């Protein structure tokens, strides 16, 4: 199966493992994972985080044919399970010093969900995109500004976490994938750049 291909020790995920727009897997509701995790689900999580680290690494990204990205969901690999990886980097200062924290968020999440959120909405100024979508898609993807999530880590430990800013946007984007929701589902149908008063536009 797909899973068997991905969890081979020597196999590195790359773009040839990512399914495309139109594949029915992207529109399903992914299945909850049960704990204790199987070996395949643990390794899958680890391979997904490795893909993100590679996509961020100029050398590996070039070797494998990836562009920098910040999140990945198991459905995108044709695996209909509630597994996401998120890796949101902080940026160097003007002097070229690395940030005090490499990442604002770095996690492999099992069964993640939004349990509460702000009334306020937010959107990336630059819109969104998708590893599975090879089309230009303009517009503000309207999301919750702030979210409180629950998820489980690979050990089975439950976490409850409030997120804001970019972190909030990324996690929402990935959770959407495990619910069969695409980013453009949340772009205004008639005016992609419509702004409802009070929308937080993140630069
Ligand atoms: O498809 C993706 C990665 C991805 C590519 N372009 C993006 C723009 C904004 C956000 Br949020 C996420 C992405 N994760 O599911
Ligand atoms: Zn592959
Ligand atoms: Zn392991
Ligand atoms: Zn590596
Ligand atoms: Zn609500
Ligand atoms: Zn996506
Ligand atoms: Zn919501
Ligand atoms: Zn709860
Ligand atoms: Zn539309």
């Amino acid at each position: 199966a797909a899973i068997d291909k991905l969890v081979k020790a020597s196999h590195l995920i790359d773009m040839n493992d990512i399914i495309r727009e139109g594949n029915p897997t992207l529109r399903k509701v992914a299945e909850e994972v049960t704990f204790p995790l199987s070996e395949k689900e643990e390794i899958l999580g680890e391979k997904m985080m490795q893909f993100l680290k590679h996509s961020q690494d100029p050398i590996m990204a070039e070797k494998l044919g990836l562009r920098g990205g910040v999140g990945l969901a198991a459905p995108q690999l044709d695996i209909s399970k509630r597994i996401i990886a998120v890796l949101v980097p902080n940026v160097e200062d003007a002097q070229g010093n690395p940030p005090k924290e490499a990442y604002s968020l770095q996690e492999v999440m099992y069964n993640p969900k939004v349990v509460s959120h702000s009334v306020q909405d937010a959107a990336l100024s630059d819109g969104e995109g998708c590893l599975s979508v090879d089309r230009e898609v303009p517009g503000y993807v309207v999301r919750h500004a702030r979210v409180t999530i629950e998820y489980f880590d690979k050990t089975g430990e439950k976490h409850r976490l409030k997120l804001k800013g970019y972190n909030s946007i990324v996690v929402q984007h990935e959770i959407d994938h495990i619910d069969g929701i695409m980013f453009y589902d949340r772009i205004n149908e008639k005016n992609p750049f419509a702004v409802k008063e009070g929308l937080l536009i993140l630069e």
